[PDB]
């Protein structure tokens, strides 16, 4: 469902788009996890960021379908300490990273839970 599972600021880079490799370009992203998607915003909501979406007129930069997505530690792809690699069925791949180990850990567990429930 579209109910929000988790939201938070993470550093993110695209690694591939439709199977085409991209050079890393790390930047901060306001991230929203639902029961079926990961949604990226350029900046966090102007207020009440724990709502995930913030105001309904706030437009995301991009979104991916998590059905059949795969998660792995991102150590082969980045030297950054706490990094996760997500690959999605249309061939979009990205890394998510945080300086805070506990935050990235929670995201890894949450993403896996959402993904498993979609099987």
């Amino acid at each position: 469902s579209h109910e929000v599972e988790k939201s938070g600021l993470l550093n993110m880079t695209k690694i591939a788009q439709g199977g085409r490799k991209l050079r890393k370009n790390w930047g901060p992203s306001w991230v929203v996890l639902t029961g079926n998607s990961l949604v990226f915003y350029r900046e966090p909501p102007p207020t009440a960021p724990s709502s995930g979406w913030g105001p309904a007129g706030s437009r995301p930069e991009s979104s991916v379908d998590l059905r059949g997505a795969a998660l792995a530690h991102g150590r082969h792809l980045s030297s950054r300490r706490n990094v996760l690699h997500i690959r999605t069925i249309p061939g979009h791949e990205f890394l998510l990273q945080s300086d805070h180990e506990t935050e990235l850990r929670a995201w890894h567990r949450a993403l896996r839970t959402v993904i498993e429930r979609l099987v």
